C-alpha cells in the first residue's frame, strides 16, 4: 500500500505513525514468518517489516536526548527483504538507506 521513501516520510510527518501495512520483526515472527525462507509475503501479504527501534549504536545518525530512532522497510512487496529502509527519530527527522544502514542522507 504505502511504501515509498516519499509516501511513508510524509505520512509519518503528518499522522506521526506508519501506515496500517507495517508490522515489526515480532509481529511477523509470531505470524509465521522465517527471514532464511523470505515468506513475508505469503504469511502476513501486504505487510513490510517496520516500527522497531534502531540501536544507532555506530553513531551515524544525530544524537539528542529523548530521542530515539525507528526503522521501516522501504520498497517491499515479496520476497527477502531488501536494502532499503526509512529511518524517522522521536523529533521526526528522516533519512533513507539504501545500502543496509551502511551510509544515511536526510529526506526530510
Amino acid at each position: 500500500v504505502i511504501n515509498t521513501f516519499d509516501g511513508v516520510a510524509d505520512y509519518l510527518q503528518t499522522y506521526h505513525k506508519l501506515p496500517d501495512n507495517y508490522i515489526t520483526k515480532s509481529e511477523a515472527q509470531a505470524l509465521g514468518w522465517v527471514a532464511s525462507k523470505g515468506n513475508l509475503a505469503d504469511v502476513a501479504p501486504g505487510k513490510s517489516i517496520g516500527g522497531d527501534i534502531f540501536s544507532n549504536r555506530e553513531g551515524k545518525l544525530p544524537g539528542k536526548s529523548g530521542r530515539t530512532w525507528r526503522e521501516a522497510d522501504i520498497n517491499f512487496t515479496s520476497g527477502f527483504r531488501n536494502s532499503d529502509r526509512i529511518l524517522y527519530s522521536s523529533d521526526w527527522l528522516i533519512y533513507k538507506t539504501t545500502d543496509h544502514y551502511q551510509t544515511f542522507t536526510k529526506i526530510r
